[PDB]
This record gives structure tokens, C-alpha cells and sequence, in this order.
């Protein structure tokens, strides 16, 4: 029937755009925390350096 | 309205693709995260005795 598979797209449909939101969210975190992360690394090299 | 049921398949499967994506990006940029984080610990470790 096509009011059944319209009826399981649209389910579908909302359950995924809530699991993309989520992702989207925990990607931008994620690469934040990255960068932060990296440019840790390269302050310390520099501590690192002007002490030794 | 004719169209309804082709645009939901349609966004269905925009939906799952960037699902996939997302799920693989998602990994990617956590293990480089783990990497970075490991490498500030072993940096603190190399520090310490010096």
C-alpha cells in the first residue's frame, strides 16, 4: 500500500534527521576538542623548546 | 502530491548517505582526537624527568 510505505519513509525520515542532528553536534565537538588537542601538542613543543 | 512518495524515497535516501557519512567522520575525527590526546600524554611524560 502506498499510504503504508509513505507512512514508514516518514518515520524514517524523522528518526533519521534526529540521529544526523545528533551527529552533526557531536562532530563539530569533536573537531573542536581536536584542534584544541593539536595546538596543545604544539605549545608544549614550543615549552619544550624554549626550556631545553 | 503525485510526487509524494518518490521525494520521501528520495530524502530517504539523502537521509541515509549523509547518515554514513556523518558516522564516518564522526570516527575518523575521534581516533586523530585519541592520537593527539595520547601524544599530549607521552609529551607530559618526556617533560617530567627532564
Amino acid at each position: 500500500d502506498v499510504g503504508n510505505a509513505e507512512v514508514k519513509l516518514e518515520e524514517e525520515n524523522r528518526s533519521l534527521k534526529a540521529d544526523l542532528q545528533k551527529l552533526k553536534d557531536e562532530l563539530a565537538s569533536t573537531k573542536q576538542k581536536l584542534e584544541k588537542a593539536e595546538n596543545q601538542v604544539l605549545a608544549m613543543r614550543k615549552q619544550s623548546e624554549g626550556l631545553t
